[PDB]
């Protein structure tokens, strides 16, 4: 005998509900930004326009009562909690002493991190990315940035999601000392000191919350009201189309690297371990941590930073601590996480951490097996071949010998394998180590006809500085560039060489170049004749797969012929 509720959708935030709380309209500190919740918080706000209100209500979800409280006027507004994501019929129905109406049933959504609300992902891949079966046991990983969504223009349904096993996601910060942050200039140590705000030195936080959760993406379906937008929502759509995708938080990385020096206090440690579980209990599509620590014992971003003696330890003791701390998250969740880490790999910083002993708790190993060279300096070299390159002296490929000073070699050549060598001579299981792949290359201007020591080869030259270009042509820093930029403005469709620029490849090393003689622009890349000779390296020595860096950066051709290569 009451009338039937009607349902305020707009007065009910149009039945858009959430888990976890996120600012939408606002960057401040991470603590004010994020809050995650064990039960849902629901207001809905309901009319009885006409006839008589009842006097109390019930709420059910697809039939099961979750919720009554008291009718006292024409518009009730009922409050309650709920602790399970997903979409639910909902019914409001209005009671009095001689009966109850329901309203008609309508959609409430209840987000959560792990994505149960969404539907799969909706994908826009680019065609040139082909179809494969390879074997679901050997890894396929790349690393997505978040940033990439700007200039770049590359968002999460433009990743080959079927030709991967593991997406990275980069980067994570933690908050405390980054000056080496502050040296990359732009926007990028003030958004880090705005996360931080009102957070504990050592707890991670998320660098850019609007391309993290705010950012609205037409393509997914995001609308004013969605509670969970920007890169994170998607990945979570994403994990609905690929459940048995990895997808995996990418802790440090090259600037992000300072805080780890101060890991050699276990307090900071705890502080830190104790934030990524929460981090991973707040963002539940997460599968797992990967560790990026450049570098354990120094040599890194920070001039100032590493300690060779209590790094390495540091770093051993921090991957346990993290095996611990996942273990209690698998108890809790019924789920498996990995841990994983992405590692230098020249001797110099091999020597310095017992990776045989960290190894032990961890999944995998990203060998970083890229970086070589670059423009930091005016010596050219391939930046991530296999083995020693015909421009090396002699004695320098295993550090046997002396350069042009007569000085010693202090370590093997920077190489893929020598890299992979170090590795296995230690004792790190061949089945745990990725190998990795560049989606870029990195140059030099000024390698001219007369720098050279051998006529025929561009890497026995002497630079001027880094290579400079624009946005247009995939520059996005000086002296890099990405792999589509590099063919659709360097190689052209044939791979034979346009706009003064010849290709080369050092059959010895297995790397290619382009060169431009004249503006002695030289850059060194991976393409498909690498990758295969990569793919080839790795099911030669049993190694659990291959990666990537950084997957915006590649058209199609270095995945293809990832997949290519390990056929
Ligand atoms: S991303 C960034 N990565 C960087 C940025 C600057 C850097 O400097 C060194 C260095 N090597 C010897 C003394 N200092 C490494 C290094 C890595
Ligand atoms: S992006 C870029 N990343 C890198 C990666 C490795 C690097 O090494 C140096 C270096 N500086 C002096 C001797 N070596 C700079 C540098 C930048």
């Amino acid at each position: 005998a009451p009338t039937a509720p009607s349902i305020d959708m707009y007065g009910s935030n149009n039945l858009q509900f959430s888990k976890i709380e996120l600012a939408m309209e606002t960057t401040s500190g991470y603590n004010d930004m994020v809050k995650y919740h064990e039960l849902a918080k629901i207001k809905v706000k309901f009319n009885q326009w006409s006839g008589t209100s009842g006097d109390t209500y019930n709420v059910y979800f697809d039939g099961v009562k979750v919720a009554t409280g008291a009718i006292t006027g024409s518009q009730t507004t009922a409050s309650f909690e709920y602790g399970q994501g997903g979409l639910y019929q909902m019914e409001i129905e209005a009671c009095d002493a001689t009966g109850c109406s329901k309203s008609a049933p309508v959609e409430i959504t209840i987000a959560d991190t792990d994505g149960s609300h969404l539907k799969p992902l909706t994908m826009n891949v680019d065609p040139n990315n082909k179809s494969y079966n390879t074997d679901p046991s050997i890894v396929m990983g790349t690393y997505f940035v978040e940033w990439g969504i700007y200039g770049r223009d590359y968002t999460v349904d433009n990743m080959p999601v079927d030709n991967l096993t593991h997406i990275l996601y980069g980067f994570i910060p933690i908050c405390g000392p980054n000056e080496s942050v502050k040296s990359v200039g732009g926007n990028s140590f003030n958004a880090l000191q705005t996360a931080c705000r009102g957070v504990n030195d050592y707890e991670v936080v998320i660098h850019d919350p609007w391309a993290a959760y705010q950012k609205s993406f037409p393509q997914a379906g995001h609308e004013y009201s969605t509670p969970i937008k920007g890169n994170y929502a998607m990945l979570m759509a994403l994990k609905q189309r690929n459940p048995d995708l990895k997808i995996i938080p990418s802790i440090g990385g090259g600037t992000l690297s300072d805080p780890f020096y101060d890991f050699v206090d276990k307090k900071n440690r705890d502080t830190f371990v104790a934030s990524v579980k929460k981090f991973l209990k707040t963002w539940k599509f997460y599968d797992g941590v990967d560790i990026d620590w450049e570098f354990p014992g120094g040599g890194g971003a920070a001039a100032d930073k590493g300690d060779p003696v209590n790094d390495g330890p540091a770093y051993i003791a921090l991957m346990r601590e993290l095996r611990v701390m996942l273990d209690e998250l698998e108890a809790e969740t019924g789920r498996t996480y990995e841990l994983t880490s992405a590692i230098g790999v020249g001797y110099d910083k091999i020597e310095d951490v017992d990776y045989a002993d960290a190894v032990q708790y961890m999944d995998y190993i990203f060998a970083m097996t890229y970086d070589f060279y670059g423009g930091w300096n005016n010596v050219p070299g391939h930046q991530t071949a296999l083995y020693c390159g015909s421009f090396m002296r002699p004695g320098q490929c295993d550090g046997g010998g002396v350069d042009e000073n007569g000085e010693p070699y202090k370590g093997p050549a920077y190489t893929a394998d020598n890299g992979i060598q170090l590795l296995l001579a230690q004792g790190v299981p061949a089945n745990k180590l990725v190998l990795g792949t560049a989606m870029y290359g990195r140059g030099w201007e000024g390698v001219t006809p007369d720098t050279l020591t051998d006529p025929n080869d561009p890497m026995t030259g002497t630079a001027t500085g880094k290579l400079k270009g624009s946005t247009a042509q995939g520059v996005w820093e000086d002296g890099v560039i990405d792999y589509k930029g590099i063919k659709s403005f360097m190689l052209g469709a044939n791979n034979t060489g346009i706009n003064g620029f010849e290709y080369g490849y050092d059959a010895q090393a297995e790397a290619p170049w382009v060169w431009n003689r004249s503006t002695g622009e030289l850059i060194t890349f991976d393409d498909h004749r690498s990758v295969l000779a990569k793919g080839n390296y790795a099911k030669s020595l049993g190694l659990a797969g291959l990666f990537s860096w950084e997957i915006d950066a590649d058209n199609g051709d270095i995945l293809n012929a990832m997949h290519e290569g390990m056929a």
